[PDB]
DNA sequence: TGCATCCGTGAGTCGGGTAATAACGGCCTGTACGCGTCCGTTTCCGGCACCCCAAATGAACCGTCCCTGGCTCCAAGGTGAACTCTGGGCGACGAGTGTT
């Protein structure tokens, strides 16, 4: 929104903004880095018939970026959850 | 600095075809198909303006392809006689033969 139509940001106002952009970022990346294991314990059992594992592997972690990125952590639920139907 | 440890080519010649998984509503659209209507086309019914067109209806008609007329000038049918066989008619002569 400040990029146009926006404010000659102080340095003050700036570095703040994208330190925390860069932090929420770097937990996005935490949390799929923790759940790849539960995306390889569920990928296990497609096995035996069209492509191989590690393919399945790597669809299962598209599944689980596209489950992150449409979590809502407020409806307090388990996200392994919400997880795995996105990741079937 | 060997040294085991893979590691990369053989090794010839002309009956067919064999299987698995949770997935389920719900929205969009898109290309193909299915309705109703209108207009160019086109194609013929019968009309001329007449275009005339013509095979069919009167002549001659003249050469010619048929009739009738007479005339021969001859070669075939009718009129002879003989004759050389053609055939019958006449006659004599001779042995194989009916008989006591």
């Amino acid at each position: 929104e400040l990029s146009e139509r926006g404010e000659k940001l102080p340095a003050a106002q700036r570095r703040d903004m994208m330190w925390i952009c860069r932090d929420g970022d770097r937990a996005k990346n935490h949390l799929l880095e923790a759940n790849l294991r539960l995306v390889v314990s569920l990928a296990k059992r497609y096995t035996g018939r069209g492509m191989a594992f590690l393919d399945l592997i790597q669809e299962g972690n598209l599944g689980l970026i596209r489950a992150v990125e449409k979590f809502d952590y407020t409806k307090g639920y388990k996200f392994s959850t919400y997880a795995t139907w996105w990741i079937r």
